[PDB]
């Protein structure tokens, strides 16, 4: 591919799921990709699979891991053009009274501060390349979700942070955007469904939450990411919905 | 009541449903209310019922009716403080290929231009009173609805128009806001449900579209309207959602 | 290009400005493009310029023009995959009291019903191709604009209509999305600025309304359109903002 | 007043600014109000001033303070109907590279987790009263702000959390809403302006960010809060904008 040839991209949580779909999309567009992940299994195999992708073990909640991620990226490839903050986690459904402040803080540490930390360490290099930041948020940050108060809050923060940072970095020509996926079929979706009383039914309800009648694919998030990086030069601070239309119209969720 | 004492309010489509609930709320707040409606039956009885409400027959799609509505309001009460553009219609569910351009134009004539015309004729008097405009839009203008392309489009236009007019009239201290109700139990809802194969089931689905598990009441829209008129002095161009939370979260509406 | 090879695209108002930028983007992606415009000058030259683009004279407010546009497209190219409803107009700045209902109706005829009519005539063919609709709306439909009540209202309607139609056509795999550009430097922008007391200053204010410090280009809208057509297969009913961040943060627009 | 007579309201950060305006509004509506604040000076004087208001020293970042706030409220007044999470802080303008993860965590501790903690401890009592939660967020959570990445992120989280909790508590008839104020003239605004090179100019720019040409007042936020508590019985999960129209239209913030 030539759409993003000669560019260098870091993707966190790139070892599986949406992150791996994003990794593949950027490789297909001609970019060199650093795969960052806290687990080795998926990311290491993906490095072997994809010419132009390399794997760096890095836990985004550990600032020294992230500092080394950036320095190794520059040392090995000489520039940095795009950072995709995809690493994140959705806890199992929890009622509000079943949540804790410390569990909330830990989820904020991954979903929000890890995104914050990599972005901050990368920005000096992005400014030199007039690169861009892509945060992976969630539709539920905008519309809410049941039994997920901490998760929804972290994603509301990421989407808002994307806009604030877009304002700050616009004078330097660094664009900052986010993608808000809806139901994307990933290993995380599969794992969460398996915890449920009826996994197959939970999966069917998840497919039917979209007017398109299916869940999305990691490759479709990946294509949205490559668009924001390579072709959306007048887009900054936007929230790109990749949701199959889940937010549209009425659904199941006289005046007394 | 004293919240809006000494003020004069015009409510279109005030003879039944949401409009009548709005009429009652303003009367309860101490205002004098002109009830405008194209049908006499509901509005005339409401005038007899409510001290401080009077009924003026007026079809908002007829500019001469609307001109007389405003002039009679000033002649009889000496001022005009608030205009509530509530008159509107929801056609029966229609597939896109079952719609027509001329049916679309007629619906725009009622839901949009009738609101436009009364607002324009009222604004010279609202400027003198530092009054305000309240348009009744719909949640489906913001999130869409199935089998209602013309209706949804008219309400998208009303909500947008509310913001444009708010900008234009802010130098004169005239506020312009809208209410976007979701499912409100009114004679219109009842009539539309009766057209359906299973009316009782359509009504149950309508109640369940809200997390609160019920439809809203005209009185609840009325309270929102009295708030915008009497107490929201720093609110202009807002869309006040009165929807029971229908827009929140996933509902019924693997990656292949 | 190969991103949209073998596909057939109709672009209305394709003779200049954003429409011509969209035409060029689809030609660059390998598509055959029918340029529709009410004026011959730009579109005819563009047909001569671009192999794979042809010009069909068509006023989208004339249903017989639009019927012939679709039938000629099928007759000459054998399929139809994407319709881009770009034709539209922004009147000069007008205060609300300077507007008329009939001027409002005429603007609705172009900006809204022309989009409605082509979409309706095209949908049987889009369903056969699992094609898609792209409406060009405006950021001011979502946030309002001063001295543009009719224009803002037409664009609020287009954005809302996009969501309603997305719901209706999702069972058939036809996606329906819109692009909301902000300030894009086009012949229309230039013409409107020339009417102003100080054109150069109006143009400078227009550049500064964006955090990126410039207006957008038609080519950038074109790239967004090609993305929605060719790569956003899980996107339907979305509003893709192409605005340079104009909607972000505070600007120029103690408590007494 | 009688609008909220016999009800018991807790307002955090109630000692000055928006919180004190909210306290006064609920007292004026007939409610008994517990003023919570980490500083004694404002809240203690307000207790002496207002019959029906009492002051409880409580730092919302200290879970034992908050536990005692709730238990003392029940012990002294026998019920709890409304919690207004107003306590929060806006740091001085900081460039992204001038922020720290630990400063971010501390701001999240106040603006987000303090709101989370009081809400969680209050909900068993709100469920018994079918009471409601009102979170004070900010417009900049939705539209972003320059030099305020941590602040904007905390408010994006609060707004999103409001919707998630609304979903969770709707089965119990507990409504959860938020107010997003724009520029409100408070001691915090005054203090931040005084740090600036030109305070008077910063204040003038702040007034002009609104189409209404002024900042808002705490009393106007207070009226919005009393509406959500006492009269918005079909509103849950909404974001009530109290911004003077700052989010509307273009402002200061050719295609190259
Ligand atoms: N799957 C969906 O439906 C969905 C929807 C909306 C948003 N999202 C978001 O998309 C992102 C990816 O989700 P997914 O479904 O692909 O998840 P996933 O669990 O399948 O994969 C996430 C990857 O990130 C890695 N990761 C987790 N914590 C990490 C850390 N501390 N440091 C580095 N890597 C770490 C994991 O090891 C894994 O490889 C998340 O931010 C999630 O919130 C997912
Ligand atoms: N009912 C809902 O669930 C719902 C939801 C969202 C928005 N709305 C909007 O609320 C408004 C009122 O709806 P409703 O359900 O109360 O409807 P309704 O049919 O019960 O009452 C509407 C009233 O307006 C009058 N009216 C209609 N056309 C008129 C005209 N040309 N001139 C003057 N009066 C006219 C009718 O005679 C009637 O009295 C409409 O704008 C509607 O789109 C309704
Ligand atoms: N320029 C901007 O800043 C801007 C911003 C947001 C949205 N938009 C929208 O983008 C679209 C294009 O705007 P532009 O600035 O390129 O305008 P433009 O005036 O430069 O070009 C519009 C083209 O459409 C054609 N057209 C007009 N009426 C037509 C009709 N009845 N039938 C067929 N063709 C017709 C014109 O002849 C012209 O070739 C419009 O819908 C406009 O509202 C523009
Ligand atoms: N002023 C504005 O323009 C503005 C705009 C939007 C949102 N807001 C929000 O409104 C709220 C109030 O802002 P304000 O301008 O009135 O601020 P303020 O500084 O004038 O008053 C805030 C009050 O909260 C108290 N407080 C702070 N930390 C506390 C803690 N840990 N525990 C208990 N009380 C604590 C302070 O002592 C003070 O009395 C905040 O959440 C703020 O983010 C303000
Ligand atoms: C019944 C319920 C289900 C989930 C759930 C189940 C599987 C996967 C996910 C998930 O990872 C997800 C799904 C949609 C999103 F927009 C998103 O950001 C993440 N969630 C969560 C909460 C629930 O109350
Ligand atoms: C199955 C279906 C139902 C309706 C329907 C049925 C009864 C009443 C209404 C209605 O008057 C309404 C309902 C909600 C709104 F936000 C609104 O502005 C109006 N609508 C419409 C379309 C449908 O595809
Ligand atoms: C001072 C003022 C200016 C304009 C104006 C001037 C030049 C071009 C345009 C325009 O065509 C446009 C600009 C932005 C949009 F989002 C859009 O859909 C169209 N508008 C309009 C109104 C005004 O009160
Ligand atoms: C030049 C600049 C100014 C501020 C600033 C100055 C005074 C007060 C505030 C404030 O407390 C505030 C203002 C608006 C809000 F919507 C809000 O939630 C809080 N802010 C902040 C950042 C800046 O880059
Ligand atoms: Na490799
Ligand atoms: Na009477
Ligand atoms: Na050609
Ligand atoms: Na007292």
């Amino acid at each position: 591919g030539t759409r993003y040839a000669g560019k260098v991209v870091v993707v966190t949580g790139g070892g599986r799921g949406i992150g791996a779909g994003i990794v593949r999309a950027f490789v297909n567009s001609g970019a060199r990709v650093v795969i960052c992940d806290k687990d080795e299994s998926g990311g290491r195999a993906l490095e072997q699979e994809l010419p132009g992708a390399v794997f760096i073990l890095c836990d985004v909640t550990q600032e020294d891991d992230v500092k080394t991620l950036v320095s190794e990226t520059i040392r090995r490839f000489g520039r940095l053009d795009c950072v995709v903050n995809n690493a994140g986690h959705h806890p199992p459904p929890q009622r509000p009274e079943e949540t804790s402040a410390q569990g909330f803080r830990q989820l904020l540490e991954l979903n929000l501060l890890g995104t914050y930390t990599l972005t901050k360490l990368a920005l000096p290099y992005l400014r030199k390349s007039q690169g861009n930041v892509i945060n992976i948020s969630s539709l539920v940050g905008a519309i809410g979700q049941a039994q997920a108060v901490p998760y929804v809050a972290t994603k509301g923060a990421v989407t808002a942070m994307t806009k604030a940072l877009a304002l700050d970095e616009s004078p330097y020509g660094v664009r900052v955007n986010c993608i808000s996926p809806g139901n994307i079929w990933t290993p995380l979706w599969e794992e969460l469904a398996a915890l449920m009383p009826d996994p197959r039914a939970t999966i069917r309800e998840g497919m039917l939450a979209q007017p398109l009648g299916r869940m999305g694919q990691p490759a479709e998030v990946g294509a949205a990411a490559v668009f924001l990086a390579s072709e959306a030069n007048f887009c900054t601070g936007i929230e790109l919905l990749v949701t199959g239309g889940a937010e549209l119209g009425y659904g199941c969720k006289p005046s007394g």
